[PDB]
């Protein structure tokens, strides 16, 4: 168990249920469930399949002899057919009617779509929880004033909750894309035959178009889908796999930016990721870096799907089978692992207001030179061009004292001792109040959380209790 | 003009109007139009901006002195500010109120969104035309029976129009994704200020939240958008650029598969791309290969956008400006060039029914061995296992005569001279009729074209007349 | 074992020894071996480490208590430190000197480089075998004349062995790149300390530069390397990981082209991949498609490494740890799986000369029209422009009979019954001899195999016996 | 000139000579030069080509009538053939022997290889200059002590020049890879004919293998190459294009990391990029961000080349022509633009020692707790476990005063007033001297610059004078 390379997604990062969502046992159970639905539908459509045969497949659907299946696959060189005969050996009564009229893609593609849809159902509450936990921090810190940063340089002040709403906005689009995949984009393949023309099922029903349509119509309903593709080749359109990985890779870009921002702010000592207390105020963003690492892998996992779809030859070419075994589950496992890390970091995100105030104060004298300029022109009868060049000379020499000599910012005292800036000497004691410079930061948080966030996660307000633990 | 490297997208492949959609003249006109809308909105919101100033900006919006702008940019090292002062020099009356309270991203990001939206408006009718031209070929050849191919090997017969509907289904999803970008995903940035808090506009309106909201509300309306982002940083969420390139790269995967299929079938002499007659029945798929080449470049153009978005630091970092100048226009130009090639190839696609019939006939004796087996068991009282092994021995030796000795397929005469297959000797003269093996291929074309294709392109039935000429 | 998602590379495609090359047991054994070499080197450099301590680490290097290590990691949240204390508990005598003066990257990075180098040593003989098996087929079929294909259209005749040499040329460059990685590019990290300055080891040796240099010099020798990096940060330059995945992705591009070519020629019935006989002359390129699928995944696995290296912050940032656990082993496992498939397909590649002759004959009358034109001008006193237009009219109508009416090529009989082409009527009986049109195809195979292939694999002529079995 | 989209690489970022290296005029001149060399070689090999014909091609090689060529291409739909007839119209004497026996890839592929090789000759001195300028800064600041950063958190002190050597090491590998491409990997295609068998040239020389070999041997020499491929299809192995873009993309990863590091350190006010003085000590890393943006585009430009090579069908398929027109020149233009930015930033890189000392001092009391622990055990007879827990309690509460209360680090005064730490009270006044903690940082710079950098750029010591100006 330790001598072989263990993929870290399955063993170290992704959740238990997502790993089991793509296990081989889960897959063959779906294969056997589809053969059951096929026989149930064929029987109720006029075909002679006794319910004694159907209940025999039902009785031993969950007991798969993988020892026989592996031996069958080595001798038949066909994985689906190996499990056809394995299920047939376990079901002697129902053996002649198993997989009747269908091809291996009937169980292959339809069970994939079931696993892919169930994978989204696993991811969706975790995206919603990430939104919920960040939305509570954004509301909690909607007035916590801090320095905004452009080019990683100090910019005009904002609030920490206002910055968090910037992160949530991206998560709102990922949730929207994932819901669209599950509710609209992903359809059922159904029973289309070898090349999508349903010729085999047309033979079985003696050329009755209506029964063949209803067979496909019923199977789509039994498997939990709303509609099926109508003009497939042998498979469902592989462009669907692009849509899935694109949406999942899109989550990776969001998680990577959020956690890079958290890593950046951690170096300014303004925030810190949570951690197991098993030092508390002097450590590294270990979890945010891991999320960035896993998000970057997820970010690029889509590059091999697009080129795979572009070389699907005509009705079907098998050079998509192996790569889909890898990319699709690992894309879900990485997305699951990133959202697990993101919710944990969002839940226990620590902030340090006094450092935010200290960093804000040391840069504020430079950030107010323009509203001081407006004050001199509007209230001091100062010439715009003349007051600007003088403020520049004072700012230029004060900025030199900061970087060249390592001194503290004394720009405000430079203007105080300057006769020219007499009209603003009275406002200088309180000109560095960060509370009147944040514009509508607080109000934007309120409207955004109330109007855009709350309705977007409304249907998940019953799945938001589960906290995200990081044991490793 | 020939000494410098000329990007082939702008000179050789993409359409005139898409190239001009991203020209610098078009961009600065948008920049000046946004400054006009800003002044028009600020004036009607209570700010003192005389309409004499507004109409002066209107009079010389379309006349840009690029000689001054380049000189300003070299001395200011800022492209937007260079065009602020250039527009200010041309507008002495309105100079003090140009770009009032806004940052360079007010014109930078909003004009990009206008150009990106207009780029989709250029692409959408071309996608619809590609669907329309393929839909007419699919209806025209809904009964043209031909060999379907899996693993590039002969499979059960289908029809050429049924295979074309497989291509159209992918184009229906690309049209759907592009419409969703333009109608829903792409929003306006509006007037958000330096860090998205609208602090500057709050200063100008003396802290009136209502006027600041209406300023953003009116600008969103004037620029032709329905809503704006509410919690930006300095820019609109760059995840939008991922959504755009992902949808455009998705078109590349579709075009590449369609044209690879056309290239494959051209080697079997069953189809041939159109060509300028300026030999007619002996040439190379030059246009389909070019479309594949341009589609593959478009397919992967999205890989640099996702990593760019993932490293956007906090409120804004300028390492997305240069790459967006390249990737976004070239993604549109390549998509435009592929759809131009795809419509041209779809319009003049030639088919050769006699080759389709000949290729069908040479492979049909192998494709009917299973329905012959069913005939022997159902009508000849033959044992399934015993009739299967005998059909295999006849098929094995006939397949050896094909590849080893280069002879023609004589499997049907092998069964005719076999006493065992007496019950099927009467059906052997007509057992190779491809008309009863295509299942529901014809009916699937009808339903698909009537129910899914026709409504999807309904709003474009006025833009479908323009044919796609390939001069190069 | 079947309820969890099993990565198909480790379970289905890659070889046993490559899977075990990256197992966790193998890794910790390397970690313990490096701590041994560290103590052995420190002891022989003047530090007080008794050989009783060293042999205690030696006695229980191969017995790893993973139960303790997992419990230590959950409480310490550090995988290396968990195995420091686990090895320390198993080695009470040597516990105080384990990991002395080094950081976790001493075992982390150095053991990775050992595993990466050993991975290349696994791949190199398999690349050589792929070259050897293809070189034997190329020599075997150096005179087997067949149709060359451009734009997938028939071109001038070549030979099958000459086409195989085209494949081998790409494999010669992949072998060359892999040897360069192992012999030159990959260096040792050594003992550099926390930030690469060796400050800790300088403290231990009381500031003796010479002992610190020799410590790094000896460790590089003991671990089987020739040199070490001199100016690292905390890790070895991650650009090395780009070089590795680029070379491995390069193998994927080669394997994909070779096996796509085999898939294409299989549809013309001129070749066929090997297969387990457990129909023989009527089947699908199942193995070549799987190789294409795995090669395409390997082709793109490099895209996440380049962006990881580009965001390594300053001396070290941990957002490369998780993705390196995935990409580096899976890149080796996929490369190993592709070369396994490629050698198997190369060993048992079947050719069909009579189909090659038949396909050649049906297209030869079009491929000789230009040398007939030269014959008419050089020997028949024909005007070039006048003889060209007449040959075109005969070729145009013959090409129409092929595609429009499905008839056989009767161009040679069109020229025979034409009075104009009297000077070439005598050569017409034998003008379709493919043996005088292949140029230097045979001689090129001889020189290439003797001068370029044989020396390139000379050092592997003892590893070429092992055949490649595909059980699945 | 402003109405059409102008690719920013050609107009804004890349150098003049690199843009002209891929211009169409430069290409056709190479096409005409190859036809000249072909005639010169054929004439001196026994073929009847009078030097009057050869000098006529020589006289008007540089005067290309692009008006005729564009008209020829529109009517012939073939760009090479259009310039064959255009050159033929300008050369009536030599018209019958132009392009004799060769195919369009003779000029197409060989001129590409000449342009690609000349592109490397443009890049190589710029890589060397980047190394030279960084090596001078590394030597200049080999003793400038500063804080090293892991996880973007403060780590053990190093020196600025020692950190720069970390950047140079990556550039040494890119220079090494580029030299290997130009001197070894890139070969000549030569005169191989339509499918690489040289059948046409064998016809012209009446089947003389020796003259055909010498024709290819001489052309390889005349064009400035050392050897040619021997077993091509119609083109040179497109894997070469992968090797080129991989090496160029590798430069992008290096430039992106260097300039991200410069962007990070600029936010700590320890360095600052150069800038046109046309504020000086308060601005944004505009140039480093642009380099990151262009490097990221270059980083991923390789993703479309690998998939293009993987789908080259058999002897040749034309779906690589269009994408090679785009990717190969833009990869060189982006690499050229990044190295231009990198050298400019390296030349004028500003450092601020007092900020480095201030940042170092505020974090040093935490970075010395472990060597204080060693001092207490080695010199104060303190128990290791007992002295560690006490140092932790003092460090834990001091770290809380930093982040919670925003106070300054008073850990050293906490130990001074603690009776337990009496043995280290005397060393406390000077325990924060950063000069004894940097290990071998200074010596590593000396050895690295003298032994690895100086020999690597030895052949470029005549191309190092040219400074890199950034006008935009
Ligand atoms: N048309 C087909 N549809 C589904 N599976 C197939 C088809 N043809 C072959 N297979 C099987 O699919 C498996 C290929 O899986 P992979 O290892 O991913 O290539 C093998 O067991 C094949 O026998
Ligand atoms: N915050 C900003 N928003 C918009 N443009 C900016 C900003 N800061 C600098 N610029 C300008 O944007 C241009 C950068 O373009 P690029 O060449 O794509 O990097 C330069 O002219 C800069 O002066
Ligand atoms: N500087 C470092 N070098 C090596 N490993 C570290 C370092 N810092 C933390 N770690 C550990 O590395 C592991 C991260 O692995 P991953 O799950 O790939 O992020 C965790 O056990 C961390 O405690
Ligand atoms: N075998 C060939 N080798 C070189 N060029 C060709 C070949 N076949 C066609 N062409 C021409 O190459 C050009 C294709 O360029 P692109 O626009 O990049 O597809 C057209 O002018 C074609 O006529």
């Amino acid at each position: 168990e330790f001598e072989e390379y263990r993929n870290p997604l399955t063993k170290r990062y992704a959740s238990r249920e997502m790993v089991c969502n793509f296990g081989e046992k889960r897959k063959v159970i779906l294969w056997r469930q589809l053969w059951i639905w096929l026989a149930e539908t064929q029987k109720e459509l006029g075909f002679d399949i006794t319910d004694e045969q159907i209940n025999e497949m039902k009785s031993q659907r969950d007991s798969v002899d993988f020892g026989t299946a592996a031996a069958e696959e080595k001798a038949r060189r066909h994985d689906v057919m190996a499990h056809v005969y394995t299920f047939a050996l376990a079901c002697p009564k129902a053996a002649p009617i198993i997989h009747l009229g269908a091809t291996s893609c009937f169980v292959g593609d339809n069970a994939d779509l079931i696993m892919l849809k169930d994978g989204l159902n696993i991811l969706l509450p975790k995206v919603a929880r990430c939104i919920d936990r960040l939305a509570k921090k954004a509301m909690l810190h909607k007035s916590l004033i801090c320095l905004a940063r452009t080019h990683l340089q100090p910019a005009q002040p904002t609030t920490m909750g206002r910055r968090i709403c910037m992160w949530i906005q991206d998560l709102l689009l990922d949730l929207e894309n994932l819901e669209r995949l599950k509710n609209h984009t992903i359809r059922f393949r159904g029973a289309k035959g070898a090349v999508g023309t349903q010729a085999s099922f047309m033979d079985l029903f003696q050329g009755d178009h209506q029964k063949v349509i209803k067979l496909d119509e019923i199977l789509t309903k039994k498997s939990g889908f709303q509609r099926s593709w109508c003009v497939t080749g042998q498979t469902y359109p592989r462009k669907v796999d692009i849509e899935i990985t694109n949406a999942l890779s899109n989550i990776g870009a969001t998680v990577h930016k959020i956690c890079t921002d958290i890593r950046l702010l951690s170096s300014f000592h303004e925030v810190e990721e949570p951690f197991e207390t098993k030092m508390p105020y002097k450590r590294n963003p270990i979890r945010s870096e891991r999320a960035c690492s896993l998000a970057r892998y997820l970010m690029h996992i889509s590059t091999s799907m697009v080129s795979t779809v572009s070389v699907q030859w005509l009705e079907r070419s098998l050079d998509d089978s192996a790569i889909r075994r890898i990319v699709l589950p690992e894309a879900f496992l990485a997305a699951d692992a990133c959202l697990t890390l993101l919710q944990n970091i969002a839940e226990g995100l620590i902030v340090y207001p006094m450092v935010m105030e200290a960093n804000l104060n040391s840069e504020l004298p430079f950030l107010v030179v323009e509203r001081i300029l407006v004050k001199m022109v509007s209230e001091g009868a100062a010439n715009r061009q003349e007051c600007h060049e003088r403020l520049r000379k004072h700012s230029h020499e004060a900025a030199a004292e900061i970087k060249l000599k390592g001194l503290k910012n004394s720009l405000m005292d430079k203007l105080l001792n300057d006769y020219y800036f007499a009209p603003i000497h009275s406002l200088l004691p309180t000109v560095l109040d960060p509370s009147y410079m944040i514009g509508r930061a607080v109000e934007q948080v309120e409207v955004f959380l109330n109007t855009e966030v709350d309705p977007a996660i409304h249907s998940y307000k019953d799945c938001l209790a589960l906290n995200s633990n990081i044991t490793i």
